[PDB]
């Protein structure tokens, strides 16, 4: 019933975030929070959404990531903010 681990919470991304994750090789409909962070990472890296000079800043004002997170840019170091933005794009599910 209860996840391991917060990072092992099972989630079902909402349609647009699911679309985003599947665009970078994610084959699932249910993910752990760790997996969502991993695939978002694949997305940022393949689409080169980071600042070449300041790699901790993601620039996403003209990308689906920006539309879903609701920000033009954000710092990868601000975990609290990033979790808030991800949570709005998913639903928590049970381990069955
Ligand atoms: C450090 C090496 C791996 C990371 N990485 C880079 O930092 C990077 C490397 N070179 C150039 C530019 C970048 C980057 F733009 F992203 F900053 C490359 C992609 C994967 C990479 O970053 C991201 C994945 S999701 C993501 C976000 F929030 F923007 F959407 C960013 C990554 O896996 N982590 C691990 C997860 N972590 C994190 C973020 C938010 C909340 C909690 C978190 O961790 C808690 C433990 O799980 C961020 C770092």
């Amino acid at each position: 019933q209860i996840p391991a681990s917060e990072q092992e919470t099972l989630v079902r991304p909402k349609p647009l975030l699911l679309k985003l994750l599947k665009s970078v090789g994610a084959q699932k409909d249910t993910y752990t929070m760790k997996e969502v962070l991993y695939y978002l990472g694949q997305y940022i890296m393949t689409k080169r959404l980071y600042d070449e000079k300041q790699q901790h800043i993601v620039h996403c004002s003209n990308d689906l990531l920006g539309d879903l997170f609701g920000v033009p840019s954000f710092s990868v170091k601000e975990h609290r903010k990033i979790y808030t933005m991800i949570y709005r794009n998913l639903v928590v599910v049970n381990q069955q």
